[PDB]
């Protein structure tokens, strides 16, 4: 068993909820036995730029608190030559464990988590920040809540097993822009998170990821970029989720629906 000390508070460890590169994340217990996650970040053979990546990270973290309850609560950090402590909310699962598990998502449900992460994604939009790498792993379910857990800034973490792995990211939820940037001029901007955000709810309303089908990596990465590769919406009750849906997956990012315009669009309006 281990523990751990984060300004001068002891917590017992649970279990490793995720990990990735010099990065992973627990399970724990304080004093009074309330449950948290902590994320250590071990820094002894880090980086100029990966260390600045961890040091923007909790900086746009603890400012970004204030403004938005859907960004995941950091309560403490500790930060040294040798180590990152984060004390975070624990939350009760990410939405790509709960995706993975779901059979059947209720239309009320499906359209609660679009305004959470709508307002995520706006709030750290208008601290400039574009994660340009949203997946359904980046939120947490907090009490039936959506939160933003992190920003794109620092490396990102997949979720532990207690079984021996055998062989990964997702390119699933990849803009086109993304993909064209590559050869070549800025590129990135906050159109690139409204894609990102139009697969995980094309996901939750069809049950698979635009380009799901596609096994093969340079073939997926083809279909996202091709403007001949047509894109289906199958017919739903839901008429306003269907316009979303093609309002967020239009390939040229100047015709792509803002967040500013999502935000009042009849299917996060009408009906409360
Ligand atoms: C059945 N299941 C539950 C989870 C889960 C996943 C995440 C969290 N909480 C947090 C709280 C903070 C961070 C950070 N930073 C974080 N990161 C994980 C890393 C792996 C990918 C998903 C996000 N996860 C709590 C989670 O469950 C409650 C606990 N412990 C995954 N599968
Ligand atoms: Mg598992
Ligand atoms: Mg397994
Ligand atoms: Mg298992």
């Amino acid at each position: 068993f281990q523990s751990m000390s984060v300004k001068g508070r002891i917590y017992s460890i649970l279990k490793q909820i995720g990990s990735g590169g010099s990065s992973k994340v627990f399970q724990v217990l304080n004093e009074k036995k309330q449950i948290y996650a902590i994320k250590y970040v071990n820094l002894e053979e880090a980086d100029n730029q990966t260390l600045d990546s961890y040091r923007n990270e909790i900086a746009y973290l603890n400012k970004l608190q204030q403004h938005s309850d859907k960004i995941i609560r950091l309560y403490d950090y500790e930060i040294t030559d040798q180590y990152i402590y984060m004390v975070m909310e624990c939350g009760n699962i990410d939405l790509n464990s709960w995706l993975k598990k779901k059979k059947s998502i209720d239309p009320w449900e499906r359209k609660s988590y679009w305004k959470n992460m709508l307002e995520a994604v706006h709030t750290i939009h208008q601290h400039g920040i574009v994660h340009s790498d949203l997946k359904p792993a980046n939120f947490l379910i907090v009490d039936g809540m959506l939160k933003l857990i992190d920003f794109g800034i620092a490396n990102q973490m997949q979720p532990d097993t207690t079984s021996v792995v055998k062989d990964v990211g997702t390119v699933n939820y990849m803009p086109p822009e993304a993909i064209k940037d590559m050869s070549s001029k800025s590129k990135i901007s906050p159109k690139s998170d409204v894609w990102s955000l139009g697969c995980i709810l094309y996901y939750m309303t069809y049950g698979k990821t635009p380009f799901q089908q596609i096994i093969n990596q340079i073939s997926k990465l083809h279909a996202i970029i091709d403007p001949n590769h047509e894109i289906e919406f199958p017919d739903i009750p839901e008429k306003d989720l269907q316009d979303v849906l093609k309002c967020c997956l239009k390939r040229d990012p100047k015709q792509r629906i803002s967040i500013p315009e999502l935000l009042a669009h009849p299917y996060v309006q009408i009906q409360t």
